[PDB]
Order: C-alpha cells, then sequence, then structure tokens
C-alpha cells in the first residue's frame, strides 16, 4: 500500500444546457486517488455551499485507483453573475487537500 | 442480464486551460451502460478525426454498471474557429448509438 493524492478537473456546463434547460451543472473529476475514502466540497466565493451539489460513489479504474465526481447544479443567472466556485477534494489516506477553480461566461 | 444503453455528457474545455496552456481538450463522459463492451469515436463537422483522441479504459461504478470518457485534445485556435463537434458511442450489447454535440466558444 503506497496512498496516492487525488487530481482534479473543473469544468464548465455544456452550452446547450445553458441555453435549453437555462441551468448550469458544473462538474469536478476528481480521479487518481487511492484508497477510496474521499470526501469532496465546494465554495461560492470562500463560504461553503451544500445545495444543489450531488455527490457520487466512488469508482474503481482500471489502473487499480479510483475516481469520483461533484456536481454542483446552478441556475443560468448564477452561473452568469460572475462568482467565484471552488471545488475542493479532502482525501485523508495520502493526508492532501486538492482543490480547484472556476470563473464564470 | 438485462442491457442498459449509454448516456453521454459532451462538455467544454475549463476556461484556464483555454487561457493558460492554450490547449482545449473537449471531454466525453459515457456513463450507465452494461456490460461494458463500447467504442467511442469522435467527427469534426460530421468527418472522422482519430488525431489526439484519449480513449480510456472503463471504470466500474457502485451502481454496477459501467463509466469511460474520451478527450479530444485540440488548440485553442482549432477550438475558437467555431465548427461541430461530435461524440458517438457504440454499444453493442444493447444494440444502440448514443451521439452528444457541442458547439464553440
Ligand atoms: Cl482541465
Ligand atoms: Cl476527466
Ligand atoms: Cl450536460
Ligand atoms: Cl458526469
Ligand atoms: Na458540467
Ligand atoms: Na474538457
Amino acid at each position: 500500500v503506497e496512498p496516492t493524492k487525488p487530481h482534479l478537473r473543473l469544468l464548465p456546463p455544456s452550452p446547450e444546457e445553458i441555453q435549453s434547460t437555462s441551468s448550469a451543472t458544473l462538474t469536478c473529476l476528481i480521479r487518481g486517488f487511492y484508497p477510496d475514502k474521499v470526501s469532496v466540497s465546494w465554495q461560492k466565493d470562500d463560504v461553503s455551499v451544500s445545495a444543489n451539489v450531488t455527490n457520487f460513489p466512488t469508482a474503481l479504474e482500471q489502473d487499480l485507483t479510483f475516481s469520483t465526481r461533484s456536481l454542483l447544479n446552478l441556475t443560468a443567472v448564477e452561473w452568469k453573475s460572475g462568482a467565484k466556485y471552488t471545488c475542493t477534494a479532502s482525501h485523508p489516506p495520502s493526508q492532501s487537500t486538492v482543490k480547484r477553480v472556476i470563473r464564470n461566461q
């Protein structure tokens, strides 16, 4: 056993979701961590938020690492405001905390 | 055994990747398919492309479905051109083909 720290990708919503559904989902892609014990939290302008946050169970990858995702289900109005959103993943086995930041358009 | 068809999400690049690395990676998120036998292909304006396409092995999800991803590693110049990109996933077990389209900004 040699624990590996996670790596993040904070991605903007698909233009069709904003232009059709008027919703803007931010996807946080957490990959490469082992073992699977992970906690993902969100914050709007360095202030914690839990509303419309969808956390998914960890998935087993073929390179024997684990991967999970976190979804922040924002409205298009809130996403077009220009507020800073941060996805932060805490991984206790490796004692590491990785962060990713996205700004709006 | 009752095969399930995959569902796609075609996502744009993170603004920081375009503004810092001058590269624009398009992520195709294929989820919910069972069994894992899947083929993902890309096309630029309905014309097949294989250059800078990174396909990943299938991952086992906790709901007993499989999920995979496909990355189209475009340059920021090619992404800002306005060309239509289509991610299409073929799933032989369910005999289904799902498509997702993204347009540029
Ligand atoms: Cl990225
Ligand atoms: Cl990814
Ligand atoms: Cl979507
Ligand atoms: Cl997703
Ligand atoms: Na998204
Ligand atoms: Na992407």
